[PDB]
């Protein structure tokens, strides 16, 4: 892909945070901590997962960025609607505004409903989010394997203002305690 000069400088939206999370002083790198993180509720903070938005909203363009993944079990990334429910269960899928892929038990799937198979020969430790408002595609690229396609969303229906998503995912194995990171450009 050659879609790196659409390169944007996302940080992360520390009112958005589920109440566990720790991002760091640069918001540019969030990680699962071991409890309640001593801040106050709101109606934006995801409640029942370890999410968080962006502070970027995007209506138009093409915008790239790029999140490490390194040594992680679990986690989910890609873009979602600015009005996006925040509170109890729910899927990630178009119908309920994200588009997303996710790792979670050595597979990856696409968030479509139902759920898409990935077929990745090379496990990504970072990985490009490619959005193209106008066409209405989310794209995702594997840097690790020289940028390879990993998954395309066409004919997207946005439908608001769209925000970067990330997911650190639960940290019940011990094994998945490590950050999700924005790149550097
Ligand atoms: C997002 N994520 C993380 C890994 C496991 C998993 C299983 C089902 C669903 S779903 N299709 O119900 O949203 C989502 C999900
Ligand atoms: C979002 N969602 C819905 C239910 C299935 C499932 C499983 C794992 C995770 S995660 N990435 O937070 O560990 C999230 C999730």
């Amino acid at each position: 892909h050659h879609h790196h000069h659409h390169m944007v400088h996302i940080t992360l939206d520390r009112n958005t945070a589920n109440s566990w999370l720790i991002i760091s002083k640069d918001r540019r790198q969030v990680r699962m901590g071991d409890t309640h993180q001593n801040v106050s509720d709101n109606k934006e903070r995801f409640s029942n997962y370890p999410m968080v938005l962006g502070a970027q909203r995007f209506s138009s363009g093409k915008m790239y960025w790029e999140v490490d993944v390194t040594q992680k079990e679990a986690w989910d990334l890609g873009v979602c609607r600015d009005s996006v429910q925040r509170k109890g269960q729910f899927s990630l899928s178009p119908e309920n505004g994200f588009w997303t892929i996710w790792l979670w038990q050595d597979s990856y799937e696409a968030g479509t409903s139902p759920q898409t198979t990935l077929h990745i020969q090379v496990p990504p430790c970072q990985i490009g989010i490619f959005v193209d408002y106008e066409a209405g595609v989310v794209s995702f690229y594997n840097i690790t394997d020289h940028g390879s396609l990993i998954y395309t969303f066409s004919e997207c229906v946005f439908a608001g203002p769209l925000r970067p998503f990330f997911n650190v995912g639960f940290n019940y194995s011990g094994g998945n305690a490590a950050p999700l990171k924005l790149c550097p450009l």
